[PDB]
């Protein structure tokens, strides 16, 4: 079936992430770590990608949101620009949603899209279907309501998860993102 068991890949972390022994979860940190600046690792945002690659194929996987006032989440190509300033953008390889500023959620389209959510998520699934051009995210809380979906994507190559549980703020949100288990 679809459920899969998501870990995080260290090389891709941005320094200012910490990760868990078991890679199940990552926060922000109030310093950046001193890490190698290896081609795969994110250096101007938080961010971090899933070991896993995709292929082909439907992948399901959940991720814990709880409390937390900014987080992004979803796919991209294993291709995207890991070094400099980007859009986080389906324009530009990624198929994310996020919210910052505890209450402002949004879809990466380009330009983005506004969510309204009348249950703020604690936990959020994201539904890949590879054939389908699809990514499609659901509010756990609210009983798997559709909180948005990316179409037509038509994807080549590998796709990644991705995850950021926030922008640096001054030491705030500092809530991980948990993978939930399945
Ligand atoms: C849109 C875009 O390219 C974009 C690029 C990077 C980031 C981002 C938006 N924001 C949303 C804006 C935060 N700014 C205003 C500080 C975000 C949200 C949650 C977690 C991490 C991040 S960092």
């Amino acid at each position: 079936g679809p459920m899969v068991h998501i870990t995080l890949d260290p090389d891709t972390a941005n320094p200012w992430l910490i990760l868990s022994e078991d890679r199940r979860q990552v926060r922000l940190g109030d310093t950046q770590q001193s890490i190698p600046g290896n081609e795969e690792r994110f250096d101007s945002y938080p961010m971090v990608l899933g070991a896993q690659h995709f292929h082909s194929g439907k992948h399901y996987w959940e991720v814990d949101v709880t409390g937390k006032e900014a987080w992004a989440l979803g796919v991209c190509r294993d291709s995207v620009r890991r070094k400099g300033h980007f859009l986080l953008s389906s324009k530009s390889g990624f198929w994310t949603i996020w919210l910052w500023n505890k209450q402002k959620y949004e879809a990466g389209t380009y330009p983005q899209t506004p969510l309204h959510l009348q249950v703020p998520p604690c936990q959020v699934g994201i539904f890949l279907d590879y054939e389908a051009g699809m990514v499609s995210f659901y509010n756990i809380t609210d009983h798997g309501s559709l909180i948005y979906s990316f179409s037509e994507c038509a994807f080549t190559g590998p796709l990644r998860p991705f995850f950021s549980p926030g922008f640096n703020d001054g030491g705030k949100n500092t809530a991980p993102l948990t993978l939930c288990p399945l």
